[PDB]
């Protein structure tokens, strides 16, 4: 309950408009856990605020500076920020178990039964299926595992250049160690597949629980048409606009005043 | 040994060349094991005899005749032609245990270690990673399975149009039971996620033991360049047609005479 909760980062102002949105459907659906979000300096004042409303905690990490415990390992691998800004979701002591889910990321029904599950517990990626999808993750908050996730990112760093590499590399008995660490894909369902693979969608997407808004163009990079509550040439791209322009925008605009 | 085979089908001409070319490859590779392949009459004499060759057991299946056991079912869901007869390798009691592969798959390492596997054992699909793919997997031989699975095609048919969405219908457990069930990727790898997802490639790729040529273009549709040893504008590519070169097209050669 209260020692356990859903966290999701954001580094930019696009990104919390997807934060604010995926925040927004937790409550929603009625979640029992608490809401944590991880934001850098670059994310405005104004944003910030919206953040804390519907967040139940906001922290401020900035890996940019020498005092953070990262700051040393960006020096070595520049590339790599957002990654290692991600990894201090294991510096949440105060939460027992965690759910972390990218900000690019929405609810469509409650999820609260993945605190049922243990660290390291993921869905598969599509591409490479022996490898688990970093956007929705089971995870216990330990420094212990916080420093040596961060001793790996030095040492090896990522092979694919994100945090999926590494957390897979770390989190390496996944693909061959018990089908419960296997989230069912319906709690972080790829965009890409649904609009992809249509026979396998149609059969079992009606049951989506999360939908993973990946590739490019993220759901903020469309045009929504207020009037007909559609985006411009689409289901769940129309889910996060109506959160968005029911809830998101106008709590922004309680701040111009 | 003698109860235990790899089994394979072959319904025309072109794919009788991908059967000859992934039973030469278990071959190279050592098995112990038996090799089966399922033809029908559409295969011409020439093939069907090379087949003989390569292989240890050549069954016809003709399910357009009305003495199949399958044939009203053909009736009543025509499209369904290829997964009906494929799906008579549950047919092939003689056998205890099998391995069965589509003959678009190549062999580049043993596998009879999936002989230690149980019925349904098969590889992640990309795309929709709870599903199973199934162009490889682990089976048990029964008259009783075989026709659980027709009466499976007969009142629900494919959610794919093809084998896959049968079987995993039927073998609906997969997703969420026994981790063991889940054959590594690397005894199924897509040709597609290894040209397409890089990365994760260039870190697992090259402990690939089975290579599945997907997408419409199949390795036969090819230009290969005997003296440079490599297709046309490729390594998995140009191992299907070395095997082709050296050891199919010589074989094919016997016949003229």
């Amino acid at each position: 309950m209260t020692d356990q909760a859903f966290v999701t980062l954001t580094t930019n102002d696009a990104y919390a408009k997807g934060a604010l949105v995926l925040g927004s459907s937790l409550k929603q659906h009625r979640t029992s856990r608490r809401l944590a979000v991880l934001t850098t300096p670059q994310v405005s004042d104004t944003m910030r605020k919206a953040l804390e409303i519907v967040f139940d905690e906001v922290i401020t990490v900035d890996i940019l500076d020498s005092g953070d415990s990262a700051h040393l390992t960006l020096m070595k691998r520049p590339e790599l920020g957002v990654t290692l800004t991600k990894l201090h979701c294991w510096s949440l002591t105060q939460y027992s178990k965690c759910v972390f889910m990218d900000a690019d990321t929405l609810v469509l029904a409650n999820i609260d039964d993945l605190f049922e599950r243990e660290e390291l517990s993921a869905a598969p990626d599509p591409g490479w299926p022996d490898c688990f999808n970093s956007g929705v993750f089971v995870y216990q908050p330990s420094v212990e595992t916080y420093n040596q996730l961060l001793h790996v990112a030095s040492e090896q760093g990522s092979f694919s250049g994100g945090d999926q590499g590494l957390l897979n590399t770390f989190f390496n008995s996944w693909a061959t160690t018990d089908i419960r660490k296997h989230l069912p894909f319906i709690y972080n369902l790829s965009s890409i597949s649904i609009y992809s693979y249509l026979p396998a969608f149609k059969a079992f997407g009606a049951n989506a629980k999360v939908v993973h808004f990946l590739g490019q163009t993220k759901p903020w990079n469309y045009t929504y048409d207020t009037k007909t509550k559609s985006v411009r040439s689409p289901q769940f791209l129309n889910v996060w606009w109506d959160i968005f322009t029911t809830s998101v925008v106008p709590l922004l605009q309680q701040f111009g005043l």
